[PDB]
DNA sequence: TAAGGTAGGGGAGGAT
DNA sequence: ATCCTCCCCTA
């Protein structure tokens, strides 16, 4: 049996480049290296430990020594300042290396052309702990501190040395030592160069592993805390960082397993032996990344707890950590990351617990997939595989494989091992198909962060790191930035974007085109030079700047019932005067513009090929991928705006965020006024998008054609066709004119309007609630899909009943109808559909009523809290009875669960609370609990339909009512309710 | 220990 | 029944 470790595997797979790499090693020649995992020694002399793959694929550890550990604080230039700081630090028993003095540009507040530079002193340390304690003491005492990354220092090293931690790096004049399977390199920052050009094929190793565990009690998830519960199988596979074919495969199991040519089978007699074999195989492979699906919630905690039970955590960790010898208490304290919070989206966070062995980066494929699909209803492996078009995994059922382990059948154990290997292969397929690792590497290169940051952290700190990286470069004059928020913070919301009260109702005659600002907030930042180093706060300083001829953008808004005013120095289209925020946003916008033009060409090449072509599907997928990429960039740039409005951010500037919002409102209103003055009608507005209709005169002559024909259905379809064409061309001309007007107004070309589609039949039901038929290049009314924004059918956790009713409403409203023919209003269509739904009740089955809700214990969502309080009481009652209550078990905090509303019999007590009516789908199907359909109707679809019908005059309030929309919505709700009781036989 | 922003619709439950 | 707060999710 040839148990090939990393070295022989690399030599076999890539022999020529392996020989070249070996020759370079003997000749001590510079060589390329891809880092993945970053580790730091915070105590004692600071050393940066990178782990990764050489050019051929050899595992390599790079130890960067003599890195300057430092942080700077701004104080006046005088010789006694150094001695005073010496005394201050020595009084706090803080050991430091040396003192330096320099000049840097503060990031906050505009300064004159000869006063950008302010004095700074740089404090050096041998250890990260001393630097951390000194930063804390100095900031508590009150000095302004910059370059003070405290939570971690590798980000500061990466941004300071211009050295991305996720890109190829060239090693020069290194100190080489081969030990075991690890080629250790001792280098210095001066001897270690970034390799940015034409990066070769990456040869990092990613192993996907899955575990199968056993519990004697049936129907329960095996608890690692339970002694009798055992992990009995581990299947693992190594792949290239870019390829889905397995370099090698290994299965470790309890029961005997028949030999399979697809993987190496390792047999163990005890759980301690199985864990030891897992550690041994991990050490022999020495992967650059260790990944699994839901491993940060199930696999890693199970393995760690079992190893603690067997008392072998120190041994297996030391074996997995290359040569990093750490004691058990240190392993539990630091390396076993427990209950780490990972932000998936807004108000959405998940838990992750894993053993971060040095030399390997842990990846949870579920975390990455949820980050890519933050609005995914189902977060299972099968759902994620289906979403991206990957092949369906042959599911291993529950009782089958627990029975198979019980029977000690060799071939059944082999089949379970095959399915576990398939699970690992699906993990790698998800990693590669979405290009997760290269995308995270690109993000790390852009933001000068490690891959670990790109995996387990959100983008706000990435925005801060990218800003500081762009700030510390001499071309910009060495802007000095802090990384931790300072100053008193307020609770509230500054004024945001402006939403135009929509002209509610269906439009079937005047085509409506959405014109959107391209990167509205970033474009405003570029145009008005919104940047903290270009910000003036005091009115007298602004007046003095006017006296010197400088153009300032003045903004004012009401925050916390007080007036916040500010002035921003305009760049005058001069690259020298361009701000830091505008510069970073120019770079990001150039990147996104390249991505957008590539996406546009790929969309125009995909539109000319019919979908049945074999090469279309994946190509279509590629299109989405590109879209996702630019979407990410968009979000990233928007984060900059948000990072100026977050009071917890180091770059927090309430005047800047308020100014961005006020400038967006002003520009939207300016374009609104200009478009209205040019005779075009406007239906709706949202932040930056304006929905504009051509004047009827522009459609006169073509209408005359339809007026001069016999007016068949195809005649009106054609008439709509050239109406949409005329729309497109008229909006193109109007967009050019509006862009020229904006250029004349603000003096820059950053603020540009853009046409994206035409919604000729379009219904606006309320603020952020509209839909229509989208025409991008040519009219196509035969598209079943509809451009939808804000309608309840797309809401997360919505019933299939609500989605079906809303889809019926919108598809009936979007139907093309000649003006001579009958044109039913939304009232009649909605009433007809609702009457069909209520009267023909049999059309709704059980699957149409499942809702989905997220269990957040810290959130007092009263309905679900009561529902699961009842479930906890029922579980207590069943355990008292001695029966199993796993079917009623509490879902783990954070995940979403499915439930239905049932008819709770009236026992004239029985509150009509939704909390007492929620039930899990499992027992509702099991016990055939009736579904309270009328509850569903009156509480979800009735309110949905009220939004559609709220535009009628009868529901309109008298002019004295301030909130016309809410009053109309409530009146429509009441009217539709009364209609329901009138039509429903009770 | 990390975690961009505000505007807004609408369900659930309780005060009242 | 009105109104209010909390919550979820979307814009
Ligand atoms: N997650 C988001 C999404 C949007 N916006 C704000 C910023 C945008 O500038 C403004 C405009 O909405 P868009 O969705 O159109 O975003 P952009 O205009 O910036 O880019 P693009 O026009 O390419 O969509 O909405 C935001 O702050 N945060
Ligand atoms: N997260 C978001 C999403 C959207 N918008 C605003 C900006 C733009 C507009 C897009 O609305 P349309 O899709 O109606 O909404 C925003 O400010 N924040
Ligand atoms: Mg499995
Ligand atoms: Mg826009």
């Amino acid at each position: 049996i040839s148990i090939m470790d990393r070295s022989e595997i690399v030599a076999r797979e890539n022999p020529v480049i392996t020989q070249r790499v070996t020759n370079l090693l003997q000749t001590n020649a510079p060589l390329l290296f891809m880092p993945i995992d970053i580790h730091e020694v915070r105590y004692g002399a600071y050393t940066l430990f990178m782990y990764g793959s050489l050019e051929n694929g050899y595992k390599a550890e790079v130890r960067i020594e003599n890195i300057p550990v430092f942080f700077d604080v701004q104080i006046e230039f005088n010789d006694t300042n150094q001695l005073f700081l010496k005394s201050l630090l020595t009084a706090e028993n803080i050991v430091y290396e040396r003192l330096e003095t320099l000049t840097q540009r503060p990031v906050m507040g505009y300064r004159e052309k000869e006063k950008e530079f302010a004095p700074y002193i740089r404090i050096f340390f041998k250890s990260l702990y001393e630097r951390r304690k000194a930063i804390t003491y100095l900031n508590n005492m009150g000095y302004n501190t910059a370059a003070d990354d405290t939570t971690c220092y590798y980000r500061m090293v990466s941004r300071e040395l211009k050295l991305p931690l996720t890109s190829w790096i060239q090693l020069q004049h290194y100190s080489y030592e081969p030990r075991g399977l690890v080629h250790r390199f001792s280098v210095t920052p001066e001897d270690l160069v970034s390799y940015q050009n034409d990066g070769p094929t990456d040869h990092s190793i990613v192993m996907a592993y899955d575990i199968e565990t056993y519990s004697p009690v049936k129907g329960t998830v095996p608890d690692p805390n339970q002694a009798n519960d055992v992990v009995f199988m581990i299947c693992m596979r190594i792949f290239w960082i870019h390829s889905t074919e397995p370099l090698a495969s290994t299965c470790i199991t309890m029961a005997p397993c028949k030999k399979s040519s697809e993987w190496t089978t390792i047999l163990c007699s005890s759980e301690k032996n199985l864990l030891l074999s897992f550690a041994e195989q991990f050490s022999r492979w020495a992967p650059d990344i260790c990944t699994g699906f839901n491993d940060s919630r199930y696999d890693w905690p199970f393995i760690v707890e079992k190893s603690m039970q067997h008392g072998i955590l120190e041994e297996i960790f030391n074996k997995m950590s290359l040569f990093w010898h750490q004691k058990l208490d240190t392993i539990l304290k630091c390396y076993y990351v427990k209950e780490k919070r990972v932000k998936i989206s807004a108000e959405k966070s998940i838990i992750s617990s894993f053993l971060h062995t040095p030399g390997c980066l842990p990846i949870d494929v579920r975390n990455m997939c949820m980050q890519l699909y933050p609005k995914a209803e189902k977060t299972s492996l099968k759902a994620f595989l289906e979403n991206c078009g990957l092949d369906s995994k042959v599911d291993l059922p529950y009782h089958l494989m627990w029975k198979y382990y019980e029977t000690r059948d060799s071939e059944k154990i082999a089949d379970v091992a095959y399915y576990c290997i398939i699970d690992a292969q699906r993990c790698q397929d998800l990693l590669v198909r979405h290009n997760v690792i290269p995308d995270r590497r690109e993000v790390g290169i852009l933001s000068y962060t490690s891959l670990y940051d790109c995996i387990y952290y959100a983008g706000g700190h990435k925005v801060c790191n990218m800003l500081i990286a762009y700030a510390i470069h001499d071309e910009y004059g060495r802007i000095a930035c802090s990384t931790i928020a300072r100053g008193k913070r307020e609770h509230g919301k500054y004024p945001g974007a402006f939403v135009i009260d929509p002209v509610k109702g269906l439009e079937q005659d005047k085509p409506t085109t959405g014109l959107d600002f391209a990167s509205l907030y970033p474009s405003l930042i570029m145009a008005y030079n919104f940047s903290p180093e270009k910000f003036v706060a005091s009115r007298d300083e602004a007046n003095s700047l006017m006296a010197k001829g400088e153009s300032l953008h003045y903004v004012s808004f009401h925050f916390n019932n007080r007036l916040v005013e500010g002035w921003f120095v305009w760049h005058n289209n001069v690259p020298d005067k361009m701000g830091l925020y505008p510069k970073v946003l120019i770079d990001l916008l150039n990147k996104r513009t390249a991505l957008k033009q590539e996406l546009k060409k790929l969309g125009e090449k995909k539109e000319c090929i019919h979908e049945s072509h074999p090469g279309f599907k994946e190509l279509q997928f590629r299109h989405a991928m590109v879209d996702a990429k630019q979407k990410a960039l968009k979000i990233f740039m928007n984060t900059f705006y948000g990072e100026a409005g977050n009071n917890l951010s180091p770059f927090f500037l309430l005047p800047l965020a308020g100014g961005v919002t006020s400038s967006g409102q002003y520009n939207l209103k300016l374009v609104y006024n200009f478009v209205i003055n040019k005779g075009y009608g406007i239906k709706y507005g949202d932040t930056d998008s304006l929905y504009i209709t051509c004047p009827d005169s522009l459609y006169t002559e073509v209408t005359d054609a339809y007026l001069n024909s016999q007016k068949t259905i195809k005649h009106y379809e054609q008439l709509c066709h050239e109406k949409v064409l005329l729309s497109m061309k008229a909006m193109s001309t109007l967009c050019a004119e509006v862009n020229e007007y904006l250029r004349q107004d603000n003096g820059t070309s950053y603020l540009r309007m853009a046409y994206e589609e035409v919604l000729f039949p379009v219904c606006f039901t309320g603020k952020k609630k509209y839909y229509g038929i989208a025409h991008v290049n040519t009219p196509n009314f035969n598209t079943k899909e509809l451009f939808i924004r804000g309608i309840d059918i797309i809401k997360q956790g919505q019933t299939k009943l609500t989605k079906t009713i809303g889809t019926r409403i919108m598809e009936e409203s979007m139907k093309l109808r000649r003006p001579e023919d009958h044109r039913p209003p939304l009232i009649e269509i909605v009433k007809t559909v609702l009457k069909d739904a209520v009267v023909n009740m049999k059309q709704w089955n059980f699957e149409d009523f499942i809702q989905t809700d997220a269990w957040r214990p810290d959130k007092d969502n009263k309905a679900v809290q009561i529902f699961m309080s009842r479930m906890h009481a029922r579980r207590e009652q069943l355990k008292k009875h001695g029966a199993a209550a796993s079917q009623f078990a509490e879902p783990e905090p954070g995940e979403r669960f499915s439930y239905v509303i049932v008819e709770k019999q009236v026992q004239f007590t029985d509150s009509s609370r939704k909390g007492d009516k929620m039930e899990y789908v499992s027992e509702a199907k099991a016990k055939n609990l009736p579904i309270d359909i009328l509850f569903y109707i009156n509480n979800y679809v009735l309110g949905l339909c009220a939004r559609f019908i709220n535009e009628n005059e009868e529901f309109q309030p008298p002019d004295n009512v301030s909130n016309k929309d809410e009053y109309a919505q409530r009146r429509a709700k009441s009217y539709l309710q009364k209609f329901v009781q009138s039509i429903h036989p009770k």
